[PDB]
C-alpha cells in the first residue's frame, strides 16, 4: 500500500465510491500510487459507514486463511475496472457493473482514521 497511508483510507480509495463514477476516470486516484496499472479493481457503490457495518457480521475465513474476513448482508450495486491497454499511468480499463455481495478483512481503526468504527474494513477478499 501506499507508504505514510492508513490501511482503511487505502481501502477507501481503492474501494469506496458510492456515486458512480466512469473508470478510466476513477482508476487514476488509484494508479497516481502504483508503479503499475492495477489490472482489476472493484468500486463498492455503498457508503463507507454501511461496508464499516459488515465488519459486525460474523468471523468467516478469508481467502489466505486469516479468520478477519466478513460477508455483506446482501448485494449492492457494484463496478468492476479490469484493465484492457496503456502503458502506466495511460491505463485503459473496460467496466462491468454488476449487483454481487462482497466479503471484506477487517481491523480495527488506526489513530488517524477520521471514522472511529469500531471495526473497518482493510481488503476487499471477495465479491460473490
Ligand atoms: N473475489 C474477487 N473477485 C474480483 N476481484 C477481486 C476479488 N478479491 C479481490 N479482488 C480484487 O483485489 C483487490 C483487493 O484490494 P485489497 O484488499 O486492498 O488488496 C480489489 O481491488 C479487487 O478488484
Amino acid at each position: 500500500k501506499p507508504k505514510g497511508m492508513t490501511s482503511s483510507q487505502w481501502f477507501k480509495i481503492q474501494h469506496m465510491q458510492p456515486s458512480p463514477q466512469a473508470c478510466n476516470s476513477a482508476m487514476k486516484n488509484i494508479n497516481k500510487h502504483t508503479k503499475r496499472c492495477k489490472d482489476l479493481n472493484t468500486f463498492l457503490h455503498e457508503p463507507f459507514s454501511s461496508v464499516a457495518a459488515t465488519c459486525q457480521t460474523p468471523k468467516i475465513a478469508c481467502k489466505n486463511g486469516d479468520k478477519n474476513c466478513h460477508q455483506s448482508h446482501g448485494a449492492v450495486s457494484l463496478t468492476m475496472c479490469k484493465l484492457t491497454s496503456g502503458k502506466h499511468p495511460n491505463c485503459r480499463y473496460k467496466e462491468k457493473r454488476q449487483n454481487k455481495s462482497y466479503v471484506v478483512a477487517c481491523k480495527p481503526p488506526q489513530k488517524k482514521d477520521s471514522q472511529q468504527f469500531h471495526l473497518v474494513p482493510v481488503h476487499l477478499d471477495r465479491v460473490l
